[PDB]
This record gives structure tokens, sequence and C-alpha cells, in this order.
């Protein structure tokens, strides 16, 4: 997160750490991820494409920092890595950037809700906020574009929703961008997502209730001028979810 502020899980408590294991095992962080029921979290198919095995993943709720434990979060393998089969990747753009992870830890159990972890709601069908509105996104990516490391402790900012049409154009993102995905940034363009808050959420107040909006998908760099951050739009892939969970 570019700008923004740090945070810590009570404000977003269905973000979910994404690690991956290596390869003589170390661990190291993949991507963020949204808890939308006990044992389902939902993510970018581009954070796993590269590694497709589930036996590579691990999963924390409840956790405000990357490498050192916060009380009261919970461990999990992943027993079902989901990617959607119309997943196609361009040069900048992600199409179809959506992945689902069936949740267990070792002792066969799901996510309990506490006070450092919750569920998030998904949106009706075709029911996104208006141009213009604020919405939040958290993650533990990189706060300038130059950085080598992530910052240690949790992070969220605020963005306002692109319209469609003004994402269109070619001085923003021409036709990379589709009805399927969701533009969204800063006026100042001071604030933004970037590389690690891939998979993490953008969650709208829509109804007076938060709402799993989009999931950080892609960008041209992070915090430029006349390049937006790229969501995929949640509110059209409920049938995709609902199929597969
Ligand atoms: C070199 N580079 C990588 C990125 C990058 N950017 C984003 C990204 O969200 N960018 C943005 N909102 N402007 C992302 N989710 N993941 C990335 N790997 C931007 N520049």
């Amino acid at each position: 997160i570019i700008g923004g502020e740090f945070t810590t899980i009570e404000n977003q408590p269905w973000f979910a750490a994404i690690y991956r294991r290596h390869r003589g095992g170390s661990v190291t962080y993949v991507c963020g991820g949204s808890l939308i029921s006990p044992c389902w979290v939902i993510s970018a198919t581009h954070c796993f494409i590269d590694y497709p095995k589930k036996e590579d993943y691990i999963v924390y709720l409840g956790r405000s920092r990357l490498n050192s434990n916060t009380q009261g979060e919970m461990k999990f393998e992943v027993e079902n890595l989901i990617l959607h089969k119309d997943y196609s990747a361009d040069t900048l753009a992600h199409h179809n950037d959506i992945a689902l992870l069936k949740i267990r830890s070792k002792e066969g159990r799901c996510a309990q809700p506490s006070r450092t972890i919750q569920t998030i709601a998904l949106p009706s069908m075709y029911n996104d906020p208006q141009f213009g509105t604020s919405c939040e996104i958290t993650g533990f990516g990189k706060e300038q574009s130059t950085d080598y490391l992530y910052p240690e402790q949790l992070k969220m900012t605020v963005v306002k929703l692109i319209s469609h049409r003004e994402c269109q154009q070619p001085h923003y993102y021409g036709s990379e961008v589709t009805t399927k995905m969701l533009c969204a940034a800063d006026p100042q363009w001071k604030t933004d997502s970037c590389q690690g808050d891939s998979g993490g959420p953008l969650v709208c107040s829509l109804q007076g209730r938060m709402t799993l909006t989009g999931i950080v998908s892609w960008g041209r760099g992070c915090a430029l001028k006349d390049k937006p951050g790229v969501y995929t739009r949640v509110s059209h892939f409920l049938p995709w979810i609902r199929s597969h969970t």
C-alpha cells in the first residue's frame, strides 16, 4: 500500500495472509485474500499460477504483522486451490483474476470467528457503488514502488471508484480494462495498491453493509498519474463463487 496508514487485523478481520513454502523450507509472503466463509478464502489466480500446487501454501487469519506472529492468529493448510479456468494474462492485464482457497487446519478445522477473525459479505449480483464512491484497500504490499522490502505491519488506505468509461480512455488503460474489472484511485494519485497487495480486499459500504467489492489484481506501476489500481469485479463472479463453494 502506497501512502495510507498502518492498521491492525481488528480493522480488517477478514484479511488472509497467504505464504508459500519453499524448496528447502523458507516461507515467503505471496498475496492477500479475504475470508468469505469459515472454510473459504478468496484471492487472485495470478498469485498462484506459477506454483499451482496447494501443498506449497500456508494461510493465516487474524495476523497483523508479516514475519512475526499475532496473538490469536490461526494457521491453515490449503485443502483446495481453485484457479479460474478462463484466466489469461496480458502484458499488464490479468483476466478472470480470481481464486478460491479451501482452508483447513492440522486439526482439520475451518476458521473460528473471533475479535481478529470475521467473514466479509459478498455483493449482490451486478450491484456495485457509483463512481466516486470511497472504498478501502488492505495489504502487506510495498510502501514505495522502489522498495525492496514489504512493510512488517499491515496497511490500509482509501481510493475512489472510477467509471468504466474513464478507465477505458487510452490515457488510462484503453481496452486492457473490461466490465469484469473495476478501477479505483486517489484524485491526487497519492495512495494506491502495489506489489504484494494482490489478492487482497477492496471493501465498500453498500446499504450500510461492508462488502467485498473488489480483489486487488493489477496496475501499471503504483500511485502513478493516469494509472489506477485494477480490481477483479466480485459482483460479476457470483455464480463461479457459488458453484465452486
Ligand atoms: C513493477 N510493478 C509491479 C506492479 C504491481 N502493481 C500492482 C498494483 O496493484 N498496482 C497499482 N494499483 N497501481 C499489483 N497488484 N501487483 C504488482 N505486481 C507495479 N509495478
